[PDB]
């Protein structure tokens, strides 16, 4: 039976509204309502992998655990295996996949963040899974950011805060934080990024919504604004969004939104918005597309519509040579060449650089680099032809060029990162001097570059 170098990913994000679900929520995981959604002719063909995130969720782990099951049985007819479930206060993550891969699946992490400090601390944060499928490492993050729609900062702080914090993934991959651990990392939630619009245009806003003209409001959403700015979600992708704002509704209809100021929501308007997103993180030139990416129209329970999105993701398979692993391959090598780091710090300290990747037996921490002044007020390291050569543990071209090499600069004063990239191993051809890059970042936040060139020797 072969390991596949495909699968399926089917990711959730719905706020609950502290309500229960309705008896039928098989619209969700069938990627069936408003939005890029999935063809009638895929209903009966399980994902591999189905996550759901929940916020202000009331349901025990065992009732939402009893719900998802039944419900991708009653799609699928399989019985689907928990990989894992991690809930903090009322924010949570179910990960489930098929029976088939459950000796492919290893290495299993949850943890969460709390977000805030006194006031604000007690039920904002984000909760987290990471495991390996054979070669390829998962994240999946679930975020319930700050409300309101005069808190982007709040929410960008948010978001700087869980991904500096969340322990997930490979702990010898000490310099990275999650946004380099994983091949693929998704994050979604009721991230509560808002439609930046006066309060007086909530009708004008309602009648584009029946009108299905979305792009004066995606023009004003907060979260594509922060992010065009750099502000948040670095290097993070998000699909077109072609369905409604999913927030805010009145319940047990899809008919009305009910944006105006009430006690219940401390005075507050809430126009019509995109609170609800999913984004992806994928290592350079590995497969990711997303398949659909939605809201359902039939689930109405909470102030909050469902959203799912799908992704088909590449993966690799669990490599074994009669060398790696265990020992190296000396007929591979990788080879930097005229490489240098642009910074944008201001400091004067010696920098060095450490290799980490799963193709080494262990990380390679490199000679100090040469210091010079960049025309434009720049610090340019450079490390010519000084370079380790890495040896990795497996020289066969199948494996290797499916492989990534995580890159931290680091300071010799005080051994701190100060940026993390990451540089594909998939080049245009072997034995031969190419071009690499990767923009450098430091919780998350862009603190220069790395550009060079790679030579790279396979056993082919
Ligand atoms: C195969 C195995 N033995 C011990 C731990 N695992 C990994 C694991 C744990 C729970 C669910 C899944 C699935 N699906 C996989």
């Amino acid at each position: 039976q072969p390991e596949p170098d495909m699968i399926t990913i089917f990711i959730g994000t719905w706020n609950m509204g502290n309500a229960p679900p309705p008896k039928k929520i098989t619209s969700w995981f069938l990627s069936k309502g408003q939005g890029k959604t999935r063809d009638d002719s895929a209903d009966y063909i399980p994902h591999d992998i189905y996550v759901i995130g929940t916020q202000e969720d009331p349901l025990s782990e065992k009732e939402w655990l009893e719900i998802l099951k039944h419900s991708l049985q009653e799609i699928t007819s399989v019985t689907f295996k928990t990989v894992a479930i991690h809930t903090l206060w009322n924010i949570r993550i179910v990960v489930l996949a098929k029976p088939e891969h459950e000796n492919r699946i290893s290495h299993i992490c949850t943890d969460n963040v709390k977000t805030g400090i006194a006031n604000t601390l007690g039920n904002k944060g984000a909760v987290g899974v990471s495991f390996m499928f054979n070669g390829t490492s998962l994240g999946f993050v679930n975020s319930h950011l700050t409300s309101g729609s005069e808190k982007k900062l709040r929410r960008n702080q948010n978001y700087m805060n869980i991904l500096r914090f969340l322990a997930l993934g490979d702990k010898k991959l000490s310099p990275f934080n999650i946004t380099h651990r994983f091949t693929h990392l998704f994050w979604f939630g009721d991230l509560n990024y808002r439609v930046d619009l006066p309060t007086w245009e909530a009708e004008t806003i309602i009648q584009k919504i029946k009108q299905q003209q979305y792009a004066d409001l995606l023009s004003h959403d907060q979260l594509l604004t922060e992010r065009r700015e750099q502000k948040v979600f670095l290097h993070f992708e998000e699909e077109e969004i072609t369905f409604a704002p999913t927030y805010r509704f009145e319940r047990l209809t899809r008919d009305k939104y009910a944006y105006t100021k009430q006690k219940a929501t401390g005075m507050k308007y809430n126009l019509p918005s995109w609170c609800d997103r999913v984004l992806w993180k994928s290592y350079p030139l590995v497969h990711v597309v997303c398949q659909s990416y939605g809201s359902t129209s039939d689930i109405m329970t909470s102030d909050h519509s469902p959203v799912f999105a799908t992704f088909e993701a590449g993966v690799t398979s669990q490599f074994v040579s009669k060398n790696g692993p265990g020992t190296v391959d000396s007929q591979g090598q990788i080879e930097f060449l005229r490489c240098y780091a642009t910074l944008k710090t201001k400091s004067q300290t010696k920098f060095y650089l450490e290799f980490h990747s799963s193709c080494l037996e262990s990380f390679v921490k490199s000679q100090e680099g040469e210091n010079e002044e960049g025309s434009e007020g720049e610090l340019v390291v450079k490390f010519g032809e000084t370079l380790p050569k890495l040896k990795p543990i497996i020289s066969d071209p199948e494996y290797l060029l499916d492989q990534h090499i995580l890159i931290s600069i680091k300071s010799s004063d005080s051994d701190e990162s100060y940026g993390e990239g990451c540089i594909a191993l998939r080049l245009e051809a072997t034995e031969t001097q190419l071009p690499i890059y990767t923009p450098l970042t430091h919780h998350g936040e862009l603190t220069g570059h790395f550009q060079g060139e790679i030579k790279l020797q396979t056993s082919q």
